[PDB]
């Protein structure tokens, strides 16, 4: 097709795809529980410098995401965004931090990753505590949507590019059973779900933690498979 997928993607190669002027995603591919996932972050122009969204799962993607950002775009990476406390998001932090860029996480996400033993962003996002929340950041702005894929999720939009990066409370269309929700908020997750409609009803594409991008019909599609989880 033309989104990398699992099947392009050796473990350890990171492939980047414009979504709009200034906004990529990053793929790569891990293995997890014997099987390989692709997984998604995002990249986003801030002047002349970026701002990253998420690491690429693991310190060994996560340094190919930055020789593949020097090759293809050129700028530094300035400041990190990790959307929530899971290996697929904050694994590679150390290796962020290595190269200079300042790494950013809610308090909440902070004190996750403390207690699971992963990486831990070092500078705290404030203001993102309750449901509903959102904040500022640069290029973008930071949703708080409510507990969902973990209770810490944030979600996170381009406003010059309508782009809504749903992290891993958004699944793709083509996943028709639940990802893993070990420390899910299913009772939650819907609710939340619709926060994020009711904030971000102009986004027109919507990138999922894993998988294709879509619109927001990748909203009520996660809510649909979540619930079919829930009534298991
Ligand atoms: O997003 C998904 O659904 C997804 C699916 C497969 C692997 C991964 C996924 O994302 B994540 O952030 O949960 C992580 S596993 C997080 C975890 C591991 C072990 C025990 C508890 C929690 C990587
Ligand atoms: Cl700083
Ligand atoms: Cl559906
Ligand atoms: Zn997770
Ligand atoms: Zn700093
Ligand atoms: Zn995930």
């Amino acid at each position: 097709g033309e989104y990398p997928t699992v099947s392009e993607i050796p473990v350890g190669e990171v492939r980047l795809y414009q979504i709009a002027d200034g906004v990529w995603s990053h793929i790569a591919t891990q293995s997890f529980d014997g099987a390989v996932y692709p997984s998604n972050g995002l990249i986003v122009r801030d002047g002349d410098e970026l701002l990253l969204i998420d690491t690429a799962w693991g310190a060994k993607n996560t340094a190919a995401l930055l020789a593949e950002i020097e090759k293809q775009i050129g700028l530094p990476v300035t400041r990190a965004v990790s959307t929530h406390f899971h290996d697929d998001r904050v694994g590679g932090v150390d290796v962020l931090r290595a190269a200079g860029v300042a790494t950013y996480a809610s308090p909440s996400t902070r004190r996750l990753a403390e207690v699971e033993g992963n990486e831990i962003p070092t500078h705290s996002l404030e203001g993102l505590s309750s449901s509903g929340d959102a904040v500022r950041f640069g290029p973008v702005e930071l949703f708080y949507p409510g507990a969902a894929h973990s209770t810490d999720n944030l979600v996170v939009y381009v406003p010059s590019a309508s782009v809504l990066y749903g992290g891993c409370a958004i699944y793709e269309l083509s996943r028709t059973s639940a990802g893993n929700v070990a420390d899910a908020d299913l009772a939650e997750w819907p609710t939340s779900i619709e926060r994020i409609q009711q904030h971000y009803p102009e986004a027109q594409f919507v990138i999922p933690g894993h998988g294709l991008p879509g619109g927001l019909d990748l909203l009520k599609h996660t809510t649909n498979v979540v619930k079919a989880h829930t009534n298991r």
